[PDB]
């Protein structure tokens, strides 16, 4: 008989529908309920949990067929949770406008549209294929099918709950299926026997709520839980010095910023924004709080990007001379300008921003922290500068550039940022273009408007950090997940 598996969680998502659950907790769970038609390889050709290869799974082969269609060709016979047969009927009803991007859809699925490409409606050729596709060219529908948006629901039972209910009582073709949910307290999946891969490892698998990281540390060290997430680089010395528990860490695709709501007149111009930008000296920060384990990417830029990774590209520009020559061109008074931070709802929020405080002022600007309660949503209009995280969720260089900068989207629509005419118009043609020297150009050029402009600045990638027993082998991921097909064993 099976181990148990108790892992020590900071949270629980608010639903464990596949969208409505993405969060920094959500995935860790959705990814054992679910099965997607493409899986992203982490561990494949030797990689260290961080490959961007992606492999068919629920799909047992497809053919791209133009610019904006592929068909695929599913695997039959494979069971729902629930005994209900996986078809091209429900891979269809997964991308469809009635539950995903369509307007009555958005309403209980919001980011349904918003994590996903053009769709036009999928086609049922057969009741094994379907073609998925799009209304204008995309050569990045495979990727998206292996992001967090392609998780396949059951047609029927997910129709007769709704998006809210299934969020409840989710029912995939995973190797776990959903046992119970005690709301913000845990969550237990119990093996599915009947899962069309690997057998699973593990009876059953807890996730238990533990909100202060301390406590999680000494759950570990009693026997209470096998593995403890969302820990920083200071917590790795206590948990090693146990000879029988390991801290497991890995950089995480996932990028700490601060924007500016530039609808206010000190923020409508890229002047006193790029004069905030070039006075941060982001290894120091790195060195003091992250104990050198966050990067610091060159540019808007990631390996997991793939051919839209740049490794040539020069760091971010660090120049207090630059810096204190903008604060006096833009007219800058002396008035404090708020930053909001939740507190340390971001990991080393607060701090960060105490060692900016000070590099700021060097340049001439006083910046004064606006620590708001968890509870409270401060108005637009009394933002000025606010800490933000952007989840790079696509194995490519359009999230989160192109998806959150972008055209229509919400830096531009609800915060104000004027974008010069040539950053829209290249952000609406790399979704398009297909990976060659054009589209890698583009997105060069995209970095470099990005820079100019400065409507957020990048601080760094962090560094997310699990501990746990030494007799479960597991590897972190570096995605914001946690992954147990060939990935958990127990000695």
């Amino acid at each position: 008989d099976r181990r148990a598996l108790r892992i020590g969680v900071n949270g629980l998502p608010p639903s464990l529908e596949p969208i409505n659950g993405i969060s920094n907790t959500g995935p860790r769970i959705i990814n054992q309920i679910f099965d997607a038609l493409i899986r992203r390889d982490y561990f494949a050709d030797g990689a260290k949990g961080n490959n961007i290869k992606l492999v068919p799974a629920l799909a047992e082969s497809f053919e791209r067929i133009d610019d904006k269609s592929i068909r695929f060709k599913l695997r039959q016979g494979v069971k729902f949770h629930n005994g209900a047969e996986m078809t091209a009927e429900d891979v269809a009803f997964t991308f469809s406008s009635e539950r995903l991007w369509g307007d009555e859809a958005i309403k209980t699925v919001p980011n349904g549209r918003n994590f996903s490409p053009n769709w036009d409606e999928p086609v049922v050729e057969d009741k094994y294929t379907v073609v998925l596709r799009t209304k204008t060219p995309s050569y990045l529908i495979e990727k998206y099918l292996g992001s967090w948006l392609g998780p396949i629901v059951p047609k029927e039972y997910y129709k007769s709950l709704g998006a809210v209910a299934f969020g409840n009582k989710p029912i995939g073709t995973g190797p776990y299926k959903f046992r119970e949910l005690v709301a913000n307290d845990h969550v237990t999946l119990e093996a599915n026997d009947g899962y069309w891969g690997d057998k699973p490892t593990a009876s059953t698998i807890t996730y238990q709520v533990v909100a202060e990281p301390a406590t999680r540390v000494a759950g570990l060290i009693s026997g209470e839980y096998d593995i403890i997430t969302t820990l920083t680089p200071d917590d790795m010395a206590l948990v090693d010095g146990y000879s029988d528990l390991e801290t497991r860490g890995t950089l995480i695709e996932n990028l700490h910023m601060f924007t500016f709501n530039m609808n206010q007149p000190i923020f409508q111009n890229k002047t006193l924004r790029r004069a905030l930008a070039l006075a941060v000296n982001r290894p120091l920060i790195v060195e003091a709080l992250w104990k050198n384990k966050a990067s610091i990417p060159n540019g808007f830029n990631f390996p997991h990007y793939g051919a839209t990774y740049d490794p040539k590209r020069k760091p971010m520009e660090f120049n207090l001379k630059e810096a204190k020559r903008l604060v006096k061109e833009s007219g800058y008074d002396g008035t404090p300008i708020t930053y909001h931070t939740m507190g340390n709802y971001y990991a080393n929020a607060v701090p960060a921003l105490m060692m900016m405080i000070e590099m700021w002022k060097a340049a001439g600007i006083t910046v004064v922290p606006k620590i708001f309660a968890p509870g409270t949503t401060p108005k637009d209009s009394d933002i000025l500068i606010r800490n933000w995280s952007n989840g790079q969720w696509l194995t490519d260089g359009l999230t989160t550039m192109v998806s959150e900068f972008g055209p229509g989207r919400g830096v531009q629509k609800r915060w104000g940022w004027k974008a010069p005419a040539e950053f829209n118009n290249l952000c609406d043609q790399v979704a398009q273009l297909k990976d060659g020297e054009e589209r890698s150009a583009a997105f060069n050029r995209l970095r470099d408007i990005f820079e100019d402009e400065a409507p957020a600045v990048l601080m760094y990638q962090p560094y997310d950090v699990y501990a746990a027993r030494k007799d479960v082998q597991w590897s972190p991921v570096s995605f914001e997940t946690m992954e147990f097909r060939g990935n958990l064993n127990f000695k």
